[PDB]
């Protein structure tokens, strides 16, 4: 009698237009003492599971319904529909005819069922624009555990009366009242302080006298408190997409959308209106648990096998006959014993369908001809995987554990990773609906959120327009680098406390001396941690073996007609749907492309099954670090490793992938492994009694601890541990938590004790243990990933022109990618050829020694437009000259934008006209071809300067081709300079001495030092070689304007020698 639940609330689901985060709001509920909350989201159930699970715990009873979209008629008819009169435009229907809102919410697990169903059928069947409409047809039909209200100003009864259909009005509470039942419908009231809601009070009164329908208070909160009205107000101008200046937007009218407490609404509601705030109370007794929806269950879907057979037996056959093809002759000793306990393993814990199911999806893509990679994560390391062509590696070689996969003693589930090749993965997710069923498979969603470079954008626009994203760009630009992928808070900036503030000084600077930046910045920090946007999950694909529609909340992309799942990963997995993971690689497509490029170029047919592992060639490469386009060996860091590890085995590739961690560098792994292979450093004992036992264990990495399975093995020789008891050790060992890591040291000293060691034995082990237990790296992933690096090297070292081609091509889209490459192209000797319209393709092909520029990679042309071009000349000649080049082409390539970017490449340089008199002679002439469809044109003899022609090559092509800049000044600068680049980086030069050198600059990179003082750093390429020079940041500020890339400069610096780096230092660019 004394308080309130409130019935009508929008979360952050809501998105762009609630600002109420869940757990700050049930703080609230808290402190203000009230039994229970709702949740009511804008046609939606997406934040379900988040809501019912807070809930639970802190202790107050959950409310979960839905505000529908409704329909004026049919939800698949797409016509308007206004009600009225012209003049009475703005009390209409809204959305323009579109929609009318409605309240539900679901009483029971039954209800909550009914309304799942009722929000997926409206994706399906009843999209319009942005809004899935359900209609009065479709609610019939699922209407058992619902409640429901006249609801909002926006609903149907009060947008009647609103007009002056008074009659009509009444027709339409009885159909609703209809539908759901006596008990089931209530009559909402509420009171904000404006007129439209003042007038219709007298209407709406009326109405529930007539028809005995009870009344109900509701506040429609957007928001927790009342000093956040402020925000919501800008969160409004984000989805509306107009400026806060701007008079006529939407907007809300004071301060009352907010959760009030329970004695401020029983005065407003209380005197005049006997018993709104007492059935408020009455509902929140009916409501009954939602826990049943959430009760975890079997739902994997079960495998068909032949008669006679069961899934364990079908997976022993299928095992037995996989061994037979691997080893024709025999498997070798211990194979057999193997995989007769991983199969019990598998098999008591009743996932033999789980590996079936996998092993179908390979099968099929290797018939059909999809590339599928050799291993991801843990799984190389299981002989079933091997055997059933799930994963090409073999365990048993090279040391891999089962038990790291799957472990005997813990209950969880395998889980697969699969990569196929980029382009054709589209085909895999569809396969898998075509196998399991249309209504068994979907897609799953993803939540963004709104971080630091992200609020910083959407306030310039809020406040200053579509012009703000200058602004807003220049402050992005100017923040410090990020961590891993994770930025400074927007708090931090200003905060003296947090660890980054001496960073974050430049952006600073600005804020305090600017007003257009202190005003984006402060309206910024209250968008913050925000939903956004849906998207969707870049690999999963979720299976049952039941319609999805029983579990689950669904909804369909408008674009293509895919099914997306309402709630996300962790939250689905967790009532016991399968996730499968597909992910795509582009390195796997090079492979396949570099292969056929060889079939036609030369006349060999190549498999990669069959390469050996020693190739001579391979290590000739990768130990001179010559690895651009390898992958995972890219980096400017992994390269000098690299070249003092002087790799000789597959070994050394395997290790050279897990010693650059994050740990590593600093704590100096991996320099040790470089030296103690090449007999600069001493192996180095842990302790004197223990180097015995440990001597096998470790020899491989020369005395270190590098895998996590190294780790599981000694535990094992040293204090006597089974495998899967070692396996625990090293999760707990990661977590640290103090209590469990302590009793940790009992075990393992108690152990090693009775195997009879010394307590200083025992503590060194341990001692060195816990550093080196952060960073120790799975195997299996190193030799799955190692292998796709390996491959890529040979076909790079064997046939040099073929696999660039097939590089080349991947990379079309990013201009700064293509740049890296193509300058690679042209020291190892291969020559680029310019873009043709007559000998040139979609794609870049490799003929002879050569390569020829593909037409598809020019900037602005798409594929469309190169595929009209080529059929023309297919059918219809070769291009003569301009002119018949105008005549012959359709419609569609007679862009007047397209034409000049060809023209800028070099695209007509064969056919012999000049570049520039294309150029002016374009726009006229394109019109008046274009109107005949719907001439011998002249070219001028003029052309654009050297170095522009090549500017504006680069701007399409990505690096320029044809000729290189230094050709032609290359001579004048060896006049003015002192001393080569050849011969500093022979060693020939003393350390610390002064010179002049001189080139080109290029890969300029921006850096910022702890205080937060800009410098940079770049590589001053001539005509053979170049050496890295270093800016700091005093020279930065003073000669700094000159430091952009493709500019011919003479740097004074400093000859700097360090660790096999030969370096310069500069001071002076002139
Ligand atoms: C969740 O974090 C990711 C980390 C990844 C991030 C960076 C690379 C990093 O680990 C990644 C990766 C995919 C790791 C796997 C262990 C995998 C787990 C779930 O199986 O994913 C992760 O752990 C990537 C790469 O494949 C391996 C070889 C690592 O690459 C390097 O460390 C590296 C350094 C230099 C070149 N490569
Ligand atoms: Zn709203
Ligand atoms: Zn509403
Ligand atoms: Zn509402």
């Amino acid at each position: 009698g004394s308080s309130f639940v409130h019935l009508h609330n929008h979360t952050e689901y809501s998105m762009l237009d609630g600002a109420a985060k869940i757990t700050p709001m049930l703080a609230e509920v808290e402190r203000l003492g009230m039994p229970a909350v709702g949740m009511t989201d804008h046609g939606n159930m997406f934040g379900a599971s988040e809501f019912y699970n807070s809930a639970t715990k802190a202790g107050i009873k959950p409310i979960i319904g839905v505000e529908a979209y409704i329909a004026p008629g049919s939800r698949f008819d797409t016509r308007r529909i206004l009600w009225g009169d012209p003049s009475q435009k703005a009390d209409d229907v809204s959305g323009s005819g579109s929609y009318t809102h409605l309240t539900m919410m679901a009483e029971n697990a039954t209800g909550l069922r009914n309304l799942f169903k009722l929000s997926s059928h409206a994706s399906f069947e009843g999209q319009l624009s942005k809004w899935s409409r359900m209609d009065a047809e479709l609610i019939a039909e699922h209407a058992e555990g619902i409640i429901i209200t006249t609801g909002c100003p926006s609903g149907e009864v009060q947008t009647r009366l609103r007009l002056g259909q008074d009659r009509e009005a009444l027709e339409a509470a009885a159909k609703w009242r209809e539908i759901v039942g006596p008990d089931n419908y209530f009559l909402e009231l509420m009171d904000h302080g404006l007129t439209i809601e003042r007038r219709v009070r007298d209407g709406l009164l009326e109405i529930g006298r007539a028809l005995n329908i009870p009344p109900l208070a509701t506040n429609d909160c957007h928001y927790v408190t009342r000093d956040a009205a402020h925000n919501h107000e800008a969160l409004l101008c984000v989805q509306t997409g107009k400026t806060l200046s701007d008079p006529n937007r939407f907007k809300f009218d004071g301060d009352g959308y907010y959760l009030k407490s329970a004695a401020e609404m029983r005065q407003i509601w209380d005197d005049e209106v006997p018993g709104a705030c007492d059935s408020t109370l009455l509902i929140a007794e009916r409501v009954q648990s939602y826990a049943d929806v959430w009760t975890p269950r079997d739902r994997m879907p079960v495998f068909p096998v032949p008669d006679g057979h069961d899934q364990a037996s079908w997976l022993r056959h299928e095992v037995d006959a996989g061994l037979r093809r691997r080893f024709p002759a025999g498997p070798p000793d211990g194979y057999r014993e193997r995989a007769a306990y991983e199969i019990d393993v598998i098999c008591s814990k009743g996932f033999p369908s789980y590996f079936l199911i996998v092993a179908d999806l390979i099968s099929y893509a290797r018939s059909a001809g999809i590339r599928v990679g050799p291993g991801r994560g843990s799984a190389a390391g299981s002989l079933v995987a091997y055997a059933l062509g799930i994963t090409d590696i073999d365990p048993i070689p090279h040391g891999l554990l089962f038990e790291r996969f799957l472990n005997p003693e813990r209950t969880s589930m395998p889980d697969i990773d699969i990569d196929f090749d980029d382009r054709r993965r589209g085909e895999m997710v569809r396969y898998a609906a075509d196998k399991w069923g249309h209504d068994r498979v979907a897609q799953v969603i993803t939540f963004g959120t709104i971080k630091t470079k992200a609020a910083l954008k959407d306030s310039a626009r809020i406040h200053y327009g579509q012009p703000g994203f200058a602004i807003a760009d220049r402050i992005t630009k100017a923040l410090p680098p990020a961590i891993m992928a994770k930025d400074i808070p927007l708090s931090g900036i200003t905060d003296p406390s947090h660890e980054r503030y001496k960073e974050a000084a430049e952006v600073r600077g600005l804020i305090e001396t600017d007003p257009d930046v202190r005003t984006i910045y402060q309206t910024a920090r209250g968008l913050e941690g925000l939903i956004r946007n849906a998207g969707v999950h870049a690999c999963a694909v979720i299976m049952s073996s039941e319609p999805l529609t029983e579990a689950i909340p669904l909804w369909k992309r408008p674009q293509d007609g895919a099914i997306i799942t309402g709630w996300d990963y962790p939250a689905c997995e967790a009532i016991g749907l399968l996730k499968m993971d597909f992910l795509g690689l582009r390195n796997l497509t090079i492979i396949g492309d570099a292969i056929d490029n060889v079939r036609a170029n030369r006349g060999i047919d190549l498999d990669l099954e069959s390469v050996p592992l020693d190739d001579k060639a391979t290590y000739e490469l990768l130990g001179r670090g010559d690895t651009l386009g390898v992958f995972q060996l890219d980096g400017g860091p992994m390269r000098d490793l690299l070249r003092r590890m002087q790799p000789t085995g597959f070994e050394d590739v395997v290790a050279v992938i897990a010693l650059y961690r994050p740990g590593p560098m600093g704590m100096n792994a991996h320099n040790d492994y470089a030296d103690r292979k090449n007999n600069r450093q001493a192996i180095k004992p842990i302790h004197p009694e223990l180097e015995e036992p440990l001597r096998e264990i470790l020899a491989e990495t020369y005395g270190l601890i590098v895998y996590q399975e190294q780790i599981m093995r000694i535990a094992q020789k040293v204090a006597s541990y089974s495998l899967a008891r070692a396996d625990i050790l090293r999760k707990a060992m990661g977590k640290k938590k103090r209590e469990v890591l302590e009793k940790e040291f009992e075990g393992f000293s108690d152990g090693m004790q009775a195997n009879g060691f010394s307590p200083a034995a025992i503590k060194a082990l341990w001692d060195t243990i816990l550093p080196f237990a952060d960073y120790a790296f799975n195997k299996s992933h190193a030799a799955g990933y190692g292998m796709v690096s390996y491959w890529t090297a040979y076909l790079k070292a064997n046939y040099p022109a073929e696999y660039m081609a097939g590089l080349l091509t991947s990379v079309g889209d990013d201009k700064d990618k293509a740049a890296v490459y193509l300058a690679d192209c042209r020291k190892l000797g291969i020559t680029v050829l310019p873009p043709d319209v007559n000998e040139s393709g979609l794609n870049f092909a490799s003929v002879g020694q050569d390569i020829r520029y593909g037409l598809g990679a020019v900037r602005n042309v798409g594929a469309n437009v190169v595929g009209s071009l080529l059929q023309t000349r297919n059918d219809k000649g070769k291009f003569t000259d301009f002119s018949d080049y105008l005549n012959k082409i359709d419609i569609s390539a007679c862009n007047k934008k397209v034409t000049e970017s060809l023209i800028k490449a070099g695209a007509f340089d064969s056919l012999g006209h000049a570049r520039k008199g294309l150029f002016l002679v374009h726009s006229d002439a394109v019109d008046s071809v274009l109107g005949t469809k719907k001439f011998t044109i002249k070219v001028p003899d003029d052309e654009w300067e050297d170095k522009h022609k090549l500017a504006l090559e680069r701007e399409m092509l990505g690096l320029y081709v044809s000729g290189h800049p230094l050709n032609g000044v290359a001579h004048l600068l060896a006049a003015q300079v002192d001393t080569a680049i050849p011969a500093i980086l022979d060693g020939d030069v003393p350390n610390d001495a002064q010179v002049r050198v001189g080139g080109i600059l290029a890969s300029v990179n921006r850096r910022v030092n702890k205080n937060g003082m800009p410098w940079a750093s770049a590589q001053l390429e001539d005509l053979t070689g170049g050496i890295e020079v270093m800016f700091f940041p005093h020279t930065y500020s003073s000669y700094g304007a000159d430091i952009v890339d493709d500019a011919v400069v003479l740097v004074n610096a400093k000859v700097a020698v360090r660790d096999d780096r030969i370096a310069l230092i500069a001071n002076d660019l002139t």
